[PDB]
């Protein structure tokens, strides 16, 4: 599924990401835009042989099992393919664990280089939330 910007804001807010560990909603929308372009089906290989899955490009090196990432963990207890569903629940609950693990949203490369320090409120402008 390709979410609309405000559609995604609303689903993320419903799922409790608005100020989750202090990260306002626009942070999560901006990360999603630059990670997946709001596309749940997005997949991208990393240099280390792991793959990133879904709307938040969650990594098989630590968080999910894709059956092909040797020497990795599965800390969200899920197949990586769950992260590609039109429904974002698994991505969001997994996101909550990642962001809670001490490095906050710096876990998302795209967040650190494209959202951090910017006016992320712009990402929810116009949305009914």
């Amino acid at each position: 599924k390709v979410f609309g910007r405000c559609e995604l804001a609303a689903a993320m807010k419903r799922h409790g990401l608005d100020n989750y560990r202090g990260y306002s909603l626009g942070n999560w929308v901006c990360a999603a835009k630059f990670e997946s372009n709001f596309n749940t089906q997005a997949t991208n290989r990393n240099t280390d042989g792991s793959t990133d899955y879904g709307i938040l490009q969650i990594n098989s090196r630590w968080w999910c099992n894709d059956g092909r990432t040797p020497g990795s963990r599965n800390l969200c207890n899920i197949p990586c393919s769950a992260l590609l569903s039109s429904d974002i629940t698994a991505s969001v609950n997994c996101a909550k664990k990642i962001v809670s693990d001490g490095n906050g949203m710096n876990a998302w490369v795209a967040w650190r280089n494209r959202c951090k320090g910017t006016d992320v409120q712009a990402w929810i402008r116009g949305c009914r939330l």
